[PDB]
């Protein structure tokens, strides 16, 4: 099996830099100085497990440097020596026998790094030095010590492992078996590897952990949670190599990443980690992203990636958590439920912090400071289902609309109907029927954020207040980080003017103040649009016959209709409808009424993905997507 082993090592070295660009936990281009006692200077790895983790990552980083043709220390013999010497030092400190359900040092739960990161150290060092005098020793050290610390693909130090952990473990484990002379064909049949194969298959599921039918990744039972997928994504290429293209649902996973990510690494915060983050430094390297509008009709995500912006809305369904908190992070629900923002792709990536995470375009504030706490009632995490969650999504070639009806018990019974439309090159947002529990706001007006900025970040925009005053004391056309805001009036709907306010020292806002009286009656409303800086349009919105029948004409070939429970988008020869009740038949009367509303009563249409059934049309297939698509003349 020597050629199989050598082919793999060749492949590993060829793809190392690329693979590293996908790996979430790493230290890039390390320059830390070498130390004979602690591997590197200024760390205490033998007492502090976090420092041991740093030692491990740094060694791996140095392997990447050694292997990188463009790096100054490419194939450098002294670095090769430092790497093997570093491994020798680590090996000299490892208990033998390995402990049973204890970390070699530190407390339990500091087991990570010994099980996860350390075997990766053995693998990286051994392979990158495979053409050197150090290879046999490195390989022998790996065979011995991984034989102890990773005796199977799924067991380490007396513990059985699953999910992302097992995905990490299987890669150096499989390599360790290859070093022992076993073929990939034999390794595949091992009980532990079989578990991992099940874990990485990612079949479509309708509920619980895994890849839901519409390619949104769910974890912790009911949480949109890409942080976990992101962590072990780099391992997929290894399993595909080891065991063939067929062992992973590549189509499903690719679509999952398309549905939330972007090349710049910007990701809608409602699917990201609990601290409140819109950025991953690896997700952009997972796939080649198309310019497209994506929708997940069951899990409730609408995402658009254009040449100029990334925009996304996480909707709300009673089937999934709207929020997940932990003992530290508990103020992120507004961001997860109400972010209605486009990010200029050429803009600065400003990530949230404790002082700014309560503020984003689209967030409805119930207080001046905006803090809305939902504590975890367990000793670790807790996820929360919404009281009401019904969401419809409709998309065409370049446009997509999302219509959300939600009520959140833990956010003072906050409810709303939310209407969002993404198009080239902007986003329309209308909230109506905004409500909170009557008499709960202590005579304080609510406010809907239109634009927000972290004041510590020096973009080259003047402050919102300075821009307002320069612009004849109007906040219309206020710009931040490559995005421009405008108020959108709708005759017979209350749309407050844009005003500027600094809540805390770290934040400045443009917002629409809404009366607490209308919030009490669940009749409050707000309406704005964002444009990519340098782009403008003549978007107009209209109330037609009824408060809930809202027709948007972007004026550039895109029309949308929000008529709860139905949403519709029309662009060129395509029309898409969806019901927030997730109906699999659409009545012809809904179609006729919709076409009348948008000023095209005689529109000629025929079904594209549905068929004449009962009082209208039934979806050809409702397993994955719930939009009725028609071709028009």
């Amino acid at each position: 099996n020597i050629q199989e082993l050598q082919n793999f090592e060749r492949w590993f070295k060829n793809n190392l830099s690329y693979s590293f660009s996908q790996k979430a936990e790493k230290v890039v281009n390390p320059n830390r100085n070498w130390n004979d006692n602690t591997v590197f200077d200024n760390l205490s790895p033998w007492t502090s497990v976090p420092d041991f983790g740093t030692v491990c990552h740094t060694l791996i980083g140095y392997c990447v440097r050694y292997n990188n043709t463009s790096d100054t220390l490419y194939q450098n013999p002294e670095l090769a020596y430092n790497l093997i010497n570093g491994l020798r030092i680590i090996c000299s400190k490892l208990p033998d026998p390995p402990p049973h359900q204890q970390a070699p040092w530190g407390p339990v739960a500091d087991w990570y790094h010994f099980t996860i990161t350390m075997p990766e150290v053995f693998m990286n060092i051994t392979i990158v030095l495979n053409e050197t005098q150090h290879y046999d020793e490195a390989a022998s050290l790996t065979r011995y010590w991984l034989g102890l610390y990773l005796p199977t693909a799924v067991n380490s130090m007396g513990w059985h492992r699953t999910a992302g952990n097992s995905m990490r473990m299987g890669v150096p484990y499989t390599y360790s078996q290859m070093l022992r002379g076993y073929s990939l064909a034999q390794i595949r049949q091992e009980q532990g590897i079989q578990e991992i194969l099940n874990t990485i298959a990612f079949p479509y599921v309708t509920q619980g952990n895994g890849l839901h039918v519409d390619s949104i990744y769910i974890d912790h039972i009911d949480v949109r949670a890409y942080g976990y997928l992101i962590n072990s994504y780099f391992t997929f290429a290894y399993y595909t190599y080891y065991f063939g293209d067929e062992v992973i649902n590549t189509v499903g996973l690719t679509r999952a990443i398309e549905n939330v990510g972007s090349p710049e690494g910007v990701v809608v915060p409602g699917v990201m980690s609990r601290n409140g983050t819109l950025y991953s430094n690896v997700i952009g390297n997972f796939i080649t992203y198309p310019l497209a509008v994506h929708s997940a009709d069951y899990s409730k995500v609408l995402t658009k990636l254009s040449k100029t912006y990334y925009g996304s809305v996480v909707g709300v369904t009673n089937r999934l958590a709207y929020y997940e908190s932990d003992p530290t992070n508990n103020i992120q629900a507004p961001l997860w439920t109400m972010a209605r923002r486009i990010w200029n792709r050429r803009g600065r990536i400003i990530n949230y912090n404790a002082n700014t995470v309560s503020f984003e375009s689209g967030i409805i504030l119930q207080s001046l400071n905006g803090i809305m706490r939902i504590p975890s009632g367990t000793t670790s995490t807790q996820s929360f289902r919404p009281t009401i969650g019904q969401t419809a999504i409709a998309k065409t070639d370049t446009a997509g609309a999302i219509l959300v009806y939600a009520k959140f018990a833990e956010m003072n019974n906050l409810q709303f109907k939310s209407c969002t439309l993404f198009y080239d090159h902007g986003m329309f947002q209308l909230y109506y029927n905004i409500g909170v529990e009557p008499n709960s706001l202590n005579n304080t007006n609510g406010r809907v954020i239109v634009l927000s900025r972290d004041t510590s970040v020096n973009t080259n925009d003047l402050s919102f207040e300075a821009q307002r005053i320069n612009n004849n004391n109007s906040s219309e056309g206020t710009t931040f980080n490559g995005v421009v805001c405008h108020r959108v009036p709708i005759t017979n709907i209350n749309v407050p003017s844009l005003t500027v306010r600094s809540p805390n020292s770290s934040v400045e806002l443009v917002e629409q103040i809404i009366s607490f009286q209308t919030m009490y009656t669940a009749t409050a409303s707000a309406c704005y649009k964002l444009n990519v800086e340098g782009h403008s349009d003549s978007l107009r919105a209209f109330r037609v016959n009824s408060d809930e029948n809202i027709y948007v004409n972007v004026g550039n070939g895109v029309k949308a209709l929000f008529n709860y429970p139905w949403v519709m988008v029309k662009e060129n020869n395509k029309v898409s409808f969806m019901s927030a009740n997730e109906d699999t038949t659409i009545p012809f009367s809904v179609i006729m009424n919709s076409f009348t509303s948008i000023g095209e009563p005689a529109l000629q249409y025929s079904p594209s993905n549905c068929f004449v059934y009962g009082n209208g049309f039934k979806l050809n297939n409702s397993t994955f997507d719930l939009q009725f698509i028609f071709e028009i003349v």
